[PDB]
């Protein structure tokens, strides 16, 4: 009876990989709503003069849809 | 000349398989135009007392773009 | 001592699952013979204006070869 | 905090997938205890005269371990 | 910080592999903004009597979120 | 009740990745009859001189069995 | 002549993803010996009002088995 | 110009891995002509009293078409 | 009807992969019972001075669950 | 006896995905001898105002190792 | 025009992930210009008396070769 | 901490598969240092008139970097 969707989004961040993650959680908030769960499918990043400059998580993000 | 996009959705049920393919379709329906496809990616379900709870069909379904 | 063959078939149905598989045996053994197990690769279908219009499960046939 | 344990289970039935996984499930649930969800991995069978001697669904059923 | 989308496609041409690419990016600018990126994740199509009637590239196109 | 028949193939040309699939897909309809659709399952090689050698496309061929 | 065993465990974590990883690995040791590697299979999570709720690493753990 | 055809066969032995690559390719050579290379997609056996049974080498196995 | 449980066992050995496979068999049905089936999902080892150290063959061994 | 080496490379090329291929092999001739095959493990490419700006086609090369 | 080589490196840490890929970057760096990105590629570890011993994140760095 | 490297080798031999890995470690001890472990990652080889003529192994070998 119910059925979900999932997005494919990136998330980055010069932090770490959970802000990363969180990064794109947020964004998702403000147009997606009934956000339940995700997946990550990649890790990756830039490179620059002091090591990782940007960490990238490609993420699934899985959603209730209405009516 | 033609372009198609896919969309990834998750159909539930308590009967099966194919009941849970049948509720993301109907639902795609609603929205979506020109389904032409869909293939399944992933069968998992929920857990109850009596066994299956739930059926869950991850599935991506096909349609042609407009214009 | 024994060698086996594996035959890649793809299944169709109307109905579901399990007719779609039964549908690629039935044809399989008219012109096949030691049939002996089947590996399911893919599940995948045509939409139509009522949901499923074709089920259709891609599937690995195995059989014995003789002499 | 929670940690979950998941294990390997092969269902069979000569009904079709659902009766395959409900067996698998019925199984599970007299020695594993806070069953909460499962993930089909496999989907395979043997075959006789009649077409589907068995089915057989390979699954990963994950429960919360305790303590 | 910068959050993107990434969303499949499939681009279709009787002429070849790129115009098949092509044919995907084209509608995707007329909708999507900040296109940056695709990624090919399969290759298939129809076949007719003079040969391939329809190349079908199945495509991922990365592209920036606003706000 | 329809049941396609899927056969792996490997094209070669000096030329290029869609004469390497059309050179399959020549030699496929000498022998087998309604073709469908294909699906490339891996794009290789052998180095010279000059480069690329051979491209060396493999190839799943899907069509329709009679009877 | 040694034999290790490796069994698949989801530890969770409000906090991050080292801590989801340890929280598995600390109830892990309660009942099992002689723990040597583990390899992280999958990184999902669930998703609440203020993002991330609850990372969960699915995780092989590989321990020598006696006698 | 040159068309490879790929046949997937099980090769078994009591002996272990080579002879059963080699029970496969003997039978092969039998029946099909310009055989040239090989790949193992899977290695399985079965289980006796005294350990493994039966091994079984999963093999695709490549050779040229005539004309 | 019938449930089969897969465990996974690594065996190792300094002799060869057939080696390596028997120890985990042997050890296995120290403990299980009903021992069927086995699937290597990984063949890896240790370098030592003289090249292969030892042999270590990632398995799983599939057996039947009793009443 | 003879052992090969694999390199990973990532050629581009603004003019299509067999000159992106080329340009890969064209730069590891000057450094590398005895280059034999190729397998293509991704294609990907940037975006521009026209569509396709770059494609990039991840490219692993095989040469025989000497001595 | 422009061509790119990959290199697999697996970076160590006691202290988590993103020290891991840090430590693998910082020693590229040393030896290896023009570094551009990295994917990760997997992520396992050492356990030890208090859980993870040591982190080792397996990733893939990609940088620009010249002339 | 310490860095590891991966390097990808295909070793030969008309022998059997054993020998093939030995010889990719026989010639990766020459030129690299502080070996330590190999991961197979595939099984190929080519057909002769008596079978088997070469088994290819396709390996990783992983080894310390050094400073
Ligand atoms: C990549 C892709 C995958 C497809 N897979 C299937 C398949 O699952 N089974 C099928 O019957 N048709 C398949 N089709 C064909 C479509 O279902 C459809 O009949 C065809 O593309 C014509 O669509 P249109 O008339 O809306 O343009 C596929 C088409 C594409 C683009
Ligand atoms: C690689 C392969 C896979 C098999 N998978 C299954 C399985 O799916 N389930 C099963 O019951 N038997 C399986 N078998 C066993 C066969 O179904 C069959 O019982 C056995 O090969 C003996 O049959 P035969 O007398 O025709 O040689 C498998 C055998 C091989 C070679
Ligand atoms: C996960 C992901 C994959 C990317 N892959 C590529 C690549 O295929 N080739 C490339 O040139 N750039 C790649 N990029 C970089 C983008 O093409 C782009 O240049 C960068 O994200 C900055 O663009 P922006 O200003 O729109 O944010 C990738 C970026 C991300 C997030
Ligand atoms: C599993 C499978 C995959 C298919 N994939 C595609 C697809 O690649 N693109 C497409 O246009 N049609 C696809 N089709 C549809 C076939 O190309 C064909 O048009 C359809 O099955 C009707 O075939 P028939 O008239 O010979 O019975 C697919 C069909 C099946 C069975
Ligand atoms: C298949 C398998 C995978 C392993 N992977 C790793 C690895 O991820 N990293 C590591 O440091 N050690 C790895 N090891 C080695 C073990 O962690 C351990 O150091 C070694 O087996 C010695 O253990 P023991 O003293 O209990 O016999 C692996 C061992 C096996 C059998
Ligand atoms: C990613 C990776 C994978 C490893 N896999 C294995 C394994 O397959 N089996 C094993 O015995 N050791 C494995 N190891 C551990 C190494 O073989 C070695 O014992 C350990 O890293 C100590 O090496 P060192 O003294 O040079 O620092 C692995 C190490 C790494 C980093
Ligand atoms: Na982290
Ligand atoms: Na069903
Ligand atoms: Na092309
Ligand atoms: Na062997």
């Amino acid at each position: 009876g119910k059925v979900y969707k999932k997005v494919e989004l990136v998330g980055t961040s010069e932090e770490g990989l959970e802000a990363a993650i969180q990064a794109a959680l947020a964004r998702a908030r403000k147009t997606l709503r009934h956000l339940d769960w995700f997946e990550v499918k990649e890790i990756r990043g830039t490179i620059g003069e002091a090591g990782v400059k940007e960490y990238q998580v490609v993420l699934e993000v899985g959603f209730r849809l209405e009516e």
